[PDB]
């Protein structure tokens, strides 16, 4: 298919205002009858062009007249010579059982369910499958009662009946006009957890969580999180739910985390099912954030939707911002910010440095499913957060209110959102808008000067964004650049100039500019880009002592973690260079000293300590380098772990023991202590072998929760401890029947430092708990290997690339969306040495020649080979 361009947007020639659907459901052959009320808006001679994929057309009527003026073409049904207003009736067949791509109506175990975003509804019937067409849906579902006792679609049950031959039916009406990507249908046999939330104005909402039979023991936390999400959106954003019923269905087979279908969200079971023996603290907090995310889409996505798919970030950047604010308000703001900055620097910057680079509002798309990206989501949220930084909470909320006032019940654009924020706040965002249009990561360079004669501190700040493959032209951005200045006692120095206070958020809008601060009585230590105030790379020539000073004194916990990152970066870079010359780790004494001080500091929040004591991942480390040496990075990461383990052995054990908790609670203070304890465990695993082996095996066996059990198992694998094989087998024996739990074990197998990792991974394709039919299994074994074990994936013999090619050859046909997620590591080839590039190019060329190459892979392969 050809690329589509944002600049080609044109209003639809026809709208559909109302659609009545009937599904005669069966896994082999489903018959869809769709009755649409259409209204022409364009030229009177314009044909109606309906999108359709893999449909068997049965009939076409206009006002009940069999229509002869139509033609089917690739991906379309084109209907000519129509009245201005008419009733379209389409009957067509589809085959859910044959739908391995999991796009449209498909089978998940014994259940039938849908996924329609972005363009899945056209796999169900011929329709105006574009998000600026908003219709009122009524959905009648007819099915075998024994096999499908629950028949669900969006909105409220308005009719129901029984039929001969053991069939029954239910009809649903959703009063809110919607784009078809928000359509959902679910049929199957479920256990149901039912509860209620009463809104602040008194609306009683029925909450219903549908899970596979036997999974009720894993449902209450998700339900609790839904209620928490509802309450928070009221308190923080002043938003209430707008329907009578809120349904969530947890399904096993799903190509995303979850989906905000109006009143009938469909979730990957990973983001619903939890009990303390199956789920970790991280699972609990992820369920919380994804339940929140889907709930928050009700306003930011559904009540206001997207005019076209290039505006995806309008809902995704804003909804991610909302889920981050939810998690941050309920939990540790510092830990959430830290985690989101690790994702930005370690994963999103890599995308912005890749052949797939795009602005948060893309200009060119071949396959829209390829644009559900770290950029659109996470950088999108950073852009929303910059607006929040520039406006402050009160004006930001005024902007939110104006946005909803203007655009409720419509399909809007990124520009509409920015305009609402500007108009509500009187803050000029004209230059700021360039963040929507420009790809790549800006680099902000800071030079400073303290003048004792004048008691002035001057920051000379410059910016540039390197060219990206998609954009030869780059321009300066409006960068909110937050600072704080500290005296030698760690006290904040008031920012001022010429007898007036200066805002700590500097407006870095030029290629080069200077900022002068007076009444700086003594030489300051600066904290720069506070709370990661803009998604940029910072270049400032820190001394080690400035950084350790900030670790001790910075007022925001984020700054203390960030200073530790800058300190480590220097020595990670040093030691990778040493590795390449066959030299062992070298680290100045004062560095281990800084981490010792973190361990022994009584005043530090355990939440913060735990994150400082969590070394950057191999993907985070890769972004420190122009050319990635993934073997050096992996070995340096282990060497650094071992060195700190040795130098801090006593302190690590003291803190490990001090943070023991006999009670298991999913509560933030407890989670912090446990995260610290297990951060210590990572290092303790690299102590004297017998001592480490005993400690690790003890934790695995004595654990009263999965967080602690998994931490121990992970350490046994990381440090290749004697107990590893026993613990791994014990886990398999206990948990093989549980796919979500086995995913953690597949991840450990895939990311193992063992020399035989690829052999093991290949063997696990035959494991009883693995299947190529399940996206979660694929991601946990194959994705984890390719993406989270770059040292093995990039083995010099090219074996990792060949393995991935085999897997992608299958998945290109089976499930292109999952295939396209999995190909990402191969498209980073230009970051690697020449020998690696050659092998990766050969792999990509093999894939390029596949019979029936998917558009999903074609788009990425083309860019990677350019
Ligand atoms: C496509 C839906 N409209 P969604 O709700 O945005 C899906 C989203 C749910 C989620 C939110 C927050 C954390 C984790 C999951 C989702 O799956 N996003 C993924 C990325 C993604 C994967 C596959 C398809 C689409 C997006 C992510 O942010 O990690
Ligand atoms: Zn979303």
């Amino acid at each position: 298919p050809q690329a589509k361009y944002r600049h080609d947007y044109r209003a639809p020639d026809y709208q559909i205002t109302d659609i009545d659907l009937t599904f005669d459901l069966d896994a082999q052959k489903t018959v869809v009858t769709a009755v649409s009320q259409a209204v022409r808006h364009g030229a009177s001679d314009a044909p109606l062009r309906l999108n359709g994929e893999d449909l068997k057309l049965v009939s076409v009527h206009i006002n009940d007249e069999p229509w002869t003026a139509w033609k089917e073409e690739e991906g379309a049904l084109v209907i000519s010579n129509l009245p201005e207003r008419f009733t379209l009736k389409i009957i067509n067949e589809i085959s859910p059982a044959a739908n391995t791509a999991l796009e449209g109506l498909y089978q998940s175990g014994d259940a039938l369910c849908t996924q329609c975003e972005a363009e899945g509804f056209r796999h169900i019937t011929y329709y105006l499958d574009r998000p600026d067409v908003l219709a009122r849906f009524t959905t009648k579902i007819i099915a075998d009662k024994i096999k499908y006792p629950f028949l669900l679609s969006n909105g409220n049950r308005v009719a129901q009946g029984e039929l001969e031959n053991g069939r029954h039916w239910v009809q649903w009406q959703d009063p809110f006009p919607k784009p078809c990507y928000l359509f959902a249908l679910v049929a199957g046999d479920f256990d149901v957890l039912r509860d209620t939330f009463t809104t602040r104005s008194g609306r009683e909402v029925a909450l219903e969580l549908y899970v596979d039979r036997g999974n009720l023991d894993r449902a209450p936390w998700a339900m609790t999180s839904l209620k928490n999400s509802m309450k928070w959106d009221e308190e923080r954003f002043g938003l209430e739910y707008d329907l009578d019923i809120y349904m969530i269905v947890a399904v096993d087979f799903f190509n995303m985390g979850a989906m905000e279908n109006k009143g009938l969200n469909i979730f990957n079971s990973k983001y619903v099912l939890a009990r303390t023996d199956t789920a970790t603290d991280k699972d609990y907090l992820d369920i919380e954030r994804v339940i929140g995310h889907e709930y928050f889409h009700n306003w930011t996505g559904n009540r206001v939707t997207c005019r076209d798919w290039f505006q995806l970030s309008l809902k995704e950047g804003l909804t991610v911002f909302r889920d981050q604010e939810f998690s941050s308000d309920l939990g540790s703001r510092a830990v959430n910010r830290i985690n989101n900055v690790r994702t930005m620097r370690g994963l999103q910057f890599a995308e912005d440095a890749s052949p797939m680079a795009h602005p948060i509002r893309p200009d060119m798309v071949i396959e829209m499913n390829n644009f559900y990206t770290l950029t659109v989501y996470e950088k999108g949220a950073e852009v929303i957060r910059m607006i929040h930084t520039l406006l402050g909470e009160e004006n930001f909320q005024k902007g939110m209110q104006l946005y909803f006032e203007r655009h409720d019940g419509s399909a809007a654009t990124c520009d509409d959102f920015v305009q609402a924020m500007e108009d509500a706040s009187n803050v000029d965002l004209s230059h700021f808008r360039r963040w929507y249009s420009q790809s790549g990561t800006p680099i902000v360079t800071v030079k400073d000067d303290y003048n004792p004669e004048t008691e002035q501190y001057t920051l000379t700040i410059s910016q540039r964004t390197p060219a990206t493959p998609d954009q030869a032209e780059k321009q300066p951005l409006h960068i909110p650049f937050a600072i704080e200045l500290y005296d030698n006692e760690g006290k904040v120095i008031p920012l001022q100039k010429g007898g007036h206070p200066v805002n700590s958020v500097l407006n870095v809008t030029q290629a080069e500019q200077t900022f002068v601060f007076d009444n700086v009585y003594f030489q300051p230590v600066p904290a720069l880009l506070c709370e990661f105030s803009a998604p940029v790379k910072l270049e400032y020539k820190w001394s080690d002592q400035q950084l350790t000073f900030l670790m001790r004194h910075a007022r925001n916990d984020f700054s203390r973690w960030d200073a530790a990152q800058s300190l480590l970066a220097t020595y990670i870079k040093l030691n990778v260079a040493r590795h390449q010359q066959g030299q062992p780790l070298s680290l100045p004494v004062h560095v281990a000293d800084a981490f010792r001080a973190v361990l022994l500091d009584e005043k530090i929040d355990p939440a913060l300590a735990a994150e400082i004591l969590t070394l950057p991942s191999v993907n985070e480390m890769a972004e420190l380098f122009d050319i990635i040496d993934p073997i050096a990075i992996a070995e340096v990461r282990e060497a650094l772990t071992r060195t700190l383990a040795t130098e801090l052995a006593d302190e690590l054990l003291a803190i490990y023991n001090a943070n023991y908790q006999s009670e298991y609670r999913v509560e933030h203070e407890d989670i912090a202590k446990r995260t610290l304890r297990n951060a210590c465990l990572r290092f303790l695993a690299f102590g004297e072998t017998h001592l480490a082996d005993v400690l690790v095996s003890k934790q695995f066996h004595e654990a009263n929760n999965m967080t602690d059990a998994l931490a121990a198992l992970s350490a046994a694998v990381a440090a290749q401890l004697p107990c590893r094989d026993a613990l791994m087998q014990e886990y398999d024996d206990k948990w093989h029947q549980n796919g979500l739990v086995m995913d953690k074990w597949f991840i450990l197998q895939a990311t193992s430092p063992a020399a035989n990792v690829l052999e093991t991974v290949r063997g696990l394709l035959q494991h009883r708990s693995f299947t190529m039919s399940n996206p979660n299994r694929i991601r946990s074994l194959i994705g984890a290997f390719a993406g989270s074990n770059p040292a093995a994936f990039h083995a010099e013999d090219g074996s990792g690339y060949l393995f991935l090619v085999e897997m992608l050859t299958d998945l290109n046909s089976r499930n292109p969306q999952v295939a396209s997620r999995l190909i990402e590591p191969l498209i980073r080839l230009k970051r690697y040495d020449a020998k690696r590039q050659e092998k990766m190019r050969a792999a990509l060329e093999q894939l390029k020649g596949l019979e029936n190459l998917s558009g999903d892979l074609y788009e990425k392969i083309t860019k990677a080979l350019a």
